[PDB]
């Protein structure tokens, strides 16, 4: 009787505090993961522990292939087999690298034009094609004004606007609504040097400081609550002010 | 020890909601009103006998004048007095109405662009002179970029709307005071307009062929207050049912 | 016969590179000034001395007030005195001027509002009131959306100025007048900046690294007022070098 | 030889032909890349050779997604320098376009939408670079916000087009190269489609009631490959007549 979620790369950072988040609000919840399968269990564990039976992990892929779609049909029906039914999905896995203009292209387009773009396209068709319904996808506030070299990854997010808006459009005679999160600066880079990551944080007017990941996860709490049943279409910045400064 | 929220424009429909609303999330509450003292006064006896002395009203006309100024500083200054602090301002009060291009015109513009744009601008100088979750909510329009035949002075008003959410936005960041805009589209239609006219505007909304409530958008005013939007500066969440990704 | 333009704020800058190259384009000119009377009358004198009965001057303040739209009045028909027509309208005067949230604000309000938008509105209503390849072009701000700090009326002024260019392509399209905008980024620096300033600003700027010429502003508004935009309405062409798409 | 030289991807027919045809009227020599169109692309470079021999070429490429594409568009900008000795200009302008209802294969469809639309532009962008008034003109969408209902993947490819078109802006500035859009409305219509069927969308057009020409469409690429436009990257003009100003 509890409604479920299918959160896509949530063994960590921003995805593991959106399933948290649905989690305590009441989901089921599917971690979907691709390479952190240690993380993700430990996860699915600490979920279980509070409310059995309430999570499960579903590993998947989610470069563009010919088998894509059969993968995304895998995550949906996974969230259907441990729960009887999905009621929201969270397009949050995402690769981010820089793919400067002057691994082979094609493996770059098809992973950050897969992950970011194409996956959540097949896994809306399939969680729509299976059924308070209603997607989010996490966009980026700063897809206007992009970092130097990162032309695909930018690519894949405006693809991910795109698709935001065609599917809340398209989806909406069945009660599905779709909206977007577009986080500024938020967890920085693991592989950052904290000097880089204070030069990022000295820029956001509110408070120089990047987002946490529950304050990404909030405003995804929203927009899937019975507080946001007229909102679809929509992207919420949660940017600090970041794409408000000029240069 | 508990909030308290200036609302404009407080006494009916869209205002009157976010209120309520406001209220019942437990912060204290000014009720401003220019023309309906009645239905301030009756609104403020409804929130009063539920916990009492947490509501007061507060006349103004939002018309651009030599006299704005002063009247925008008192009604932040009634909250300061009636409650001893003001945490949120809710810009809402608008005046609306067409303009063709091919009252007379400077009226038209006190009122389009006084109520719409000025009258915030001025509200939110004073709102930040006299400064926790502090934040100011605008109501913009989420038809802006496609906007109503002959209906200029009204869409200049409301991109100044977004102008001031922006730049408010940017310059109160350092305060600690948020800034940011909830744009309806089709909600309460006006209640002049004929029912016929409400039925074709309903028919093209692709969430349920059917306007907002006021309580919808009063929904979004209050995560934008809230502490679940504590990193928001500078957004403007439309509450439209997807009425403005429509083509012609 | 040519065909005639009024061109705002035209003595100086880039006003005055947009009345020369409609000029040298085989336009009749009214060079509309506000305080710059020895750079307007020598203006026109030259392009008088290249042909003669081809340039005019129009004194106007375009503040805003109650006799605002008598001035804008005003200004359309000098164009219909001296020419006899007026096929083209650039509304590129404004008042530019920072206004911190923390002159009397009211004269602040009627100067950059005034100005930057509601002129606009009134100089819009009087040359589509008064009437072949009609249009009009506003001089927008390519960083409208990444505002300098406490400039927030000059900003909400400049959003109202994108609102009335989409309000009345829309409107003024059944006419034949097309509204299109031109939204610099850095150009022209103001004369009271230092050295210093100005290549702080000439740094950000990724084509070059320096600021647009007069003329590269003026050329993007000969190829909307020319019969290669002939379908272009409601359009703004930001010629920016790049400066929008700059990250903090 | 002193004589520029331009790429039109889907030149054969349409838009493309007609941008192909004004590029050469303004001196360039021209690549004519075809799909499917061959007896067309070769009828339009015989006509163009006939005016001025030796200054166009065809070029034949499927432009879908798969590991040969950037091979292919590596071999489109080699056609221009093996033909020509140089490569001042890339037009991108192929398009499939079709509905892709969420509710051929799914990823044949996404090979065909996105790698004509938005992959193909971007290895043809990173090839025209690494060979180097350069610039690059894609052709956009103005609609691409209020998108066709069913059209998905071409709307998702539109806006990684938009994406493109600033980030290689902003990265290929200090090479000296300009990336810009053009965004049709409704232009040519699909030539299956009944004239009544094409008449509700004329009708939707606020300048004119009519479709643009490809001429039209072409006139604003002519502009901005132009040393009129030397100061403009990451613009994208529309060219709709109004249309994606008009409510629902
Ligand atoms: N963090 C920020 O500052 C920021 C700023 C703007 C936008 N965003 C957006 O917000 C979302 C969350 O941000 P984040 O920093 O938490 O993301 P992240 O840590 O960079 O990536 C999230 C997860 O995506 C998964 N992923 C990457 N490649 C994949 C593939 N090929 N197949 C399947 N899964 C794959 C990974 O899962 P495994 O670990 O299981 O391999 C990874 O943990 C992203 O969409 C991001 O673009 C974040
Ligand atoms: N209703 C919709 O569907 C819709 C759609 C788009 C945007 N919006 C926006 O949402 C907000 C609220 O909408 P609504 O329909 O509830 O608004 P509304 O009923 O048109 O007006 C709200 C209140 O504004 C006050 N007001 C008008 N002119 C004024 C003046 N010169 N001085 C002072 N107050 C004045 C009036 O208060 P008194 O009654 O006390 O005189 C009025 O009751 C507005 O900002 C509006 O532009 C609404
Ligand atoms: N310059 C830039 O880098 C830049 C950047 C972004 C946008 N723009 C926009 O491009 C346009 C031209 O820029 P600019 O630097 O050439 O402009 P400007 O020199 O700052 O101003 C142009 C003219 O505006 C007129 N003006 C000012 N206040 C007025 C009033 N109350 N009544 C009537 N006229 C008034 C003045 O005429 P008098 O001298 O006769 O008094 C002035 O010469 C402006 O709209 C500006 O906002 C410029
Ligand atoms: N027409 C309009 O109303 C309109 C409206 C908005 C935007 N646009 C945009 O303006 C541009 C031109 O419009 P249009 O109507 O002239 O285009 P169109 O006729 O639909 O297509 C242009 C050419 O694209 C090529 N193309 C299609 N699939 C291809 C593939 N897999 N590989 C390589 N080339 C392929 C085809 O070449 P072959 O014929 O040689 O196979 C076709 O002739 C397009 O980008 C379009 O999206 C047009
Ligand atoms: N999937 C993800 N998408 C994003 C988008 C934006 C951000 S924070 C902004 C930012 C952080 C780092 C850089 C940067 O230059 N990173 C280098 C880099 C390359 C490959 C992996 C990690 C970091 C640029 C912008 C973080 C993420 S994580
Ligand atoms: N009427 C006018 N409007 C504008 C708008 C922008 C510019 S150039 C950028 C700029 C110039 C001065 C300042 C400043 O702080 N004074 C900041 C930015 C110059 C002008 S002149
Ligand atoms: N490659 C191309 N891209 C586009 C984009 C828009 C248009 S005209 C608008 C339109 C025409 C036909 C349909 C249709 O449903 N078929 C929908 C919209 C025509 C084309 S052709």
């Amino acid at each position: 009787e509890a409604p479920a979620a299918v959160v896509t790369g949530a063994a960590k950072r921003i995805g593991r505090a959106i399933a948290v988040k649905l989690h305590q609000t009441g989901y089921r919840v599917v971690i979907h993961y691709h390479n952190s399968a240690e993380a993700a269990v430990s996860l699915a564990d600490e979920l279980n522990k509070e409310r059995s039976n309430t999570a499960v992990v579903c590993q998947a892929d989610l470069t563009n292939s010919n088998v894509l779609p059969a993968s995304c049909e895998e995550i949906i029906n996974s969230c259907f087999r441990a729960f009887g039914r999905c009621d929201v999905l969270v397009n949050n896995a995402s690769a981010f690298y820089p793919t400067p203009l002057v691994k082979t292209v094609e493996t770059q387009v098809a992973e950050l034009i897969g992950t970011n773009a194409i996956a959540p396209f097949l896994l809306t068709m399939s969680f729509a094609q299976r059924q308070n319904l209603s997607i989010v996808n996490l966009c980026d506030a700063m897809v206007d004004q992009p970092c130097m070299a990162f032309s695909l990854y930018n690519m894949g997010k405006h693809a991910l606007v795109g698709l935001t808006q065609s599917a809340a459009l398209e989806l909406a005679p069945y009660g599905i609504r779709v909206n977007g999160v577009a986080p500024g600066v938020s967890l920085l880079p693991v592989a950052m040097g904290e000097e880089e990551k204070d030069k990022w944080r000295r820029k956001v007017p509110l408070g120089r400081r990047e987002a946490s990941a529950e304050q990404i996860a909030d405003a995804v709490i929203f927009l899937v609550s019975g507080s946001a049943q007229y909102i679809t279409g929509s992207i919420i910045k949660v940017d600090g002010g970041l794409s408000l400064v000029h240069a």
